[PDB]
């Protein structure tokens, strides 16, 4: 066939039930996480390849970073709860992987400071048991796929992209795969 498990998938030995439509986990200590996120904007190119209105999910993760990894699975909860993602994923990626800026707690609150949220928020926000949950189900999600590596997507929590079997010589033809496949994948 032209998408075959074990190829451009690999499908879940043990399904998770009731999961998110389309599942990222990303760590903004990945580098090829900031390339997703920044030089080949998958997230947004798989949106554009799906129906109206489906739910994407985008959670991070603690394996990578020691305690400040865990400080910014924390601040990507305050970032969800607040519905700031798209103004603080950038200068995360570059204040930890380009400028290396980010080397504690405080340095991630500038970001969302520098970005416009207001210290008061997001202090409010950072202490909330609201955000406490949203800790919870990112480590939940990524505890029932058996995470240990990123990028990853996870399609009706039953099938896992596979992206190493693609060609990378171009980077719109890779984008456009990956999309095509994830839409592939949804409608199963
Ligand atoms: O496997 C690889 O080498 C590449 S390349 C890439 C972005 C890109 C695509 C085309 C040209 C330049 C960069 N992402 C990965 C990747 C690696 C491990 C897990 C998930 C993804």
């Amino acid at each position: 066939a032209q998408y075959e498990d074990g190829k451009q998938y690999t499908t879940l030995e043990k399904p998770v039930a009731g999961a998110p439509q389309v599942l990222e986990f990303f760590s903004f200590f990945c580098p090829h996480c900031y390339q997703f996120e920044e030089v080949l904007h998958i997230s947004d190119n798989v949106k554009k390849k799906l129906p109206e209105g489906v739910k994407m999910t985008k959670y991070h993760v603690n394996f990578m970073g020691g305690d400040l990894g865990k400080d910014l699975t924390q601040a990507w909860a305050v970032a969800m709860a607040l519905g700031v993602e798209d103004k603080v994923t950038v200068p995360l990626f570059e204040g930890v992987q380009k400028t290396q800026t980010i080397r504690s707690a405080s340095d991630i609150r500038d970001v969302f400071i520098n970005a416009g949220i207001k210290g008061e928020e997001y202090d409010a926000a950072w202490n909330s048991f609201v955000v406490k949950s949203l800790v919870a189900q990112q480590e939940k999600a990524a505890a029932d796929v058996q995470l240990r590596g990123v990028p990853a997507m996870f399609v009706n929590g039953k099938y896992q992209l596979n992206p190493q079997g693609m060609d990378t010589s171009n980077m719109d033809v890779f984008v456009q795969q990956y999309a095509d496949t994830v839409k592939y994948l949804s409608e199963k």
